[PDB]
């Protein structure tokens, strides 16, 4: 019955990631604590340096850990964004003082984009053995196992600063939450299956629900950056915010940022709501300047998608508490 947190680093409010320790001696990684995803990646030393990705993230050397477990079974980890490949590898895992031995993915095949714009060097996947590629037991279960944690919960604080440097960028309650960054009550939302965190979503407002009227899914997704649907769902979202597509994402031109009305997200029978501070990158107010919105457009295929991902965006305003023992997910304001 004890209680552990990850201190997270927010890069430009787009990139959360913590350190962990893999072997002995603990070699250390900047990683993505991902509920979206189910497998522990870092890149591995054979990793051809021909990727400048692992020419410029630090690279697990299983010759370096006396602690290494030989597998060497080949994944693939498909992402939205793209592509990871190598082979399963064993280690003593710690994260927040908690050791775990762990099969996780030592990457050898690691595209330079995306992956050079990575300020992290892997993911920590926060799924479901469901979701994980080649049957990989993932850490929390791992954690769970050891009957250490208070609570079969785990959950996320993520910082609207990213700037002030003397200030905490994010943090992972391991077997509870911190109240010292939410306030109000917590609400709970049952997932639609096991196996994802994925919830019943029931209206997306701009302003009057113009989107998911029928009812659509809502991936909770704290490695991703933005809020993110469908293509169809995005574009009908923009045309009525006025934004213009670009190649990457969608802007609106700087002065207009503040006018933008609320996007509004009907989740477990509660309006979500977020203002255009809570998803306009204001880094200016001219009209000669464009504005990068949080929100992108992102297919995810089946059987987890077509779906909506709230991520970063939305985790900042809403601290989010996973909770395993009762399939479920907590929103609070977070503070
Ligand atoms: C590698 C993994 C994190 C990929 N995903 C991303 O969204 C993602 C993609 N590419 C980038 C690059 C390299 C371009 C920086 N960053 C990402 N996320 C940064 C972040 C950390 C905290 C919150 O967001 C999703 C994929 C679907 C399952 N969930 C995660
Ligand atoms: C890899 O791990 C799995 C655990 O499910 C095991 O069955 C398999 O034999 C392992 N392979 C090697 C070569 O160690």
């Amino acid at each position: 019955n004890t209680t552990s947190s990850v201190i997270l680093t927010n890069y430009m409010d787009t990139q959360y990631y913590g350190e962990i320790g893999i072997g002995t001696p603990p070699q250390t990684f900047k990683v993505v604590f991902d509920t979206g995803s189910s497998n522990v990646w870092v890149p591995s030393s054979k990793c051809s340096r021909l990727y400048t990705a692992c020419v410029y993230h630090k690279l697990f050397d299983a010759s370096d850990s006396s602690s290494y477990k030989h597998n060497g079974t080949e994944l693939t980890l498909r992402y939205s964004t793209g592509t990871v490949s190598g082979f399963l590898s064993q280690d003593i895992i710690t994260v927040g003082g908690i050791t775990v031995t762990q099969m996780f993915g030592e990457v050898t095949e690691m595209p330079a984009l995306p992956f050079m714009l990575a300020e992290f060097d892997g993911v920590v996947g926060m799924g479901f053995i469901e979701q994980a590629i080649g049957r990989v037991t993932p850490i929390f279960d791992n954690i769970i196992s050891q009957g250490v944690l208070k609570e079969d919960v785990f959950s996320f604080y993520y910082n609207r600063d990213s700037e002030n440097s003397q200030s905490l960028g994010g943090q992972i309650v391991l077997g509870g939450s911190d109240p010292q960054h939410y306030e109000g009550n917590f609400h709970y939302i049952n997932l639609i299956k096991t196996g994802v965190w994925q919830i019943q979503m029931k209206g997306v407002s701009v302003g009057s629900t113009l989107l998911c009227e029928d009812g659509c899914l809502a991936l909770v997704d704290t490695g991703a950056s933005y809020i993110s649907g469908s293509t169809s769902s995005i574009e009908k979202l923009m045309e009525a915010l006025g934004a213009k597509k670009r190649l990457f994402d969608y802007v609106v031109k700087c002065n207009e940022g503040p006018t933008l009305p609320d996007i509004s997200f009907h989740l477990g029978g509660k309006e979500y709501t977020l203002t255009s501070a809570d998803y306009v990158f204001q880094e200016s107010y001219s009209s000669k300047k464009l504005c990068t919105l949080a929100i992108h457009a992102m297919d995810i295929p089946p059987p987890t998608g077509p779906t909506w991902a709230l991520g970063a965006t939305f985790i900042r305003k809403f601290y989010t508490e996973f909770d395993r023992r009762n399939n479920r997910i907590g929103f609070a304001l977070a503070r």
